[PDB]
């Protein structure tokens, strides 16, 4: 039993509401809340600007200097950083971006990073600003995490094509 409510179930581990992450963080406290984030840790916008601006800038302070130490991220990859005032940690995910032309199967690879937590709550991977498809990369979430995830569906339009689509 968790304190996540309101959730559609998709599949046996997987869940869906049409919801702002942020506000889910921010009510559930999670152990685990996923960032849609770049190579860079360049939190400008989309999941990751607004997450960051919930956090009062303090995610890319603590991302700059990560990236001063580490460079920066694959696409694809992944780091654990802090989740400050709205979870325990964030997982920072670099989903490719289709507008970059990065290639759309890495999208495989970065869901993998979801596996090595047994809990989270997660948006969308490449779509919103990264361009990809929102209902391919629903499928690819289906089709590649096994831990326990809650996906926030930040557009209520998409929301009802993504449950409506979905079997
Ligand atoms: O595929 C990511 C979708 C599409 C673009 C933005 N996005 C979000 N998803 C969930 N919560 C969100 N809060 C703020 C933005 C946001
Ligand atoms: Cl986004």
């Amino acid at each position: 039993v968790n304190s996540f409510s309101g959730y559609l179930k998709l599949t046996d581990n997987v869940y869906i509401k049409n919801a702002d992450i942020v506000e889910e963080a921010k009510k559930v406290k999670p152990t685990v809340v996923v960032n849609a984030a770049n190579v860079y840790l360049k939190h400008g916008g989309g999941v990751a600007g607004a997450l960051n601006k919930a956090t009062n800038n303090a995610m890319q302070v603590e991302s700059d200097d990560y990236i001063a130490t580490n460079g920066p991220l694959k696409v694809g990859g992944s780091c654990v950083l802090s989740g400050h005032n709205l979870a325990k940690h964030c997982l920072h995910v670099v989903g490719p971006n289709v507008n970059k032309g990065e290639d759309i199967q890495l999208l495989k690879s970065a869901y993998e990073n979801f596996n090595q937590h047994e809990v989270l709550l997660a948006p969308l991977l490449s779509a919103g600003i990264f361009g990809a498809d929102p209902i391919h990369s629903l499928r690819v979430c289906v089709d590649t995490v096994r831990t326990n995830v809650y996906l926030a569906v930040f557009d209520k339009n998409l929301y009802d094509k993504l449950v409506s689509s979905f079997l």
